[PDB]
């Protein structure tokens, strides 16, 4: 091929390998998405940093680590149904997620954003998918004011 032998790492594995995205994996495993991402195909997932979680409040964070339903929910919205990378965009791109809500991704100033959120290090080639490290845990649409 060109560069092999060393080894690879599936989208999920890529996260499992990276410690920064450890606590996240657990979330996936618990949610029961690992397998899904384990099976070949394509799935755009976003793994935030380590402190990205510590930022989360004990109201949302806990819940996540608590209720799985709500957990997978977030993960679902964090996972896509296609590989979207800053390759041939244009202005805006709508990534059909699993949770149901389409993930918004665009390329401006050469910067990638997901749901109006800054990405850490996008363009993460996997074995059967892609990954885009985020600087903070994404959140699904909802009334957040009260």
């Amino acid at each position: 091929g060109s560069s092999g032998s060393s080894g690879m790492g599936t989208v999920m594995d890529v996260l499992k390998g990276d410690n920064r995205f450890s606590m996240l994996v657990a979330a996936i495993q618990s949610a029961g998405l690992t397998e899904t991402l384990n099976r070949e195909g394509v799935y755009t997932v976003f793994a935030p940093t380590n402190e990205a979680f510590r930022a989360l409040p004990p109201r949302e964070r806990s819940r996540l680590l608590g209720d799985a339903k709500e957990l997978a929910n977030i993960l679902k919205y964090h996972i896509g149904d296609e590989i979207l990378v800053s390759g041939g965009i244009g202005a805006l791109v709508r990534l059909k997620s699993l949770q149901g809500d389409k993930l918004e991704v665009s390329l401006k100033n050469n910067v990638v954003s997901v749901n109006k959120e800054p990405v850490a290090e996008p363009d993460i080639m996997a074995t059967n998918g892609v990954v885009h490290v985020i600087t903070n845990v994404l959140q699904p649409s909802g009334p957040s004011s009260g």
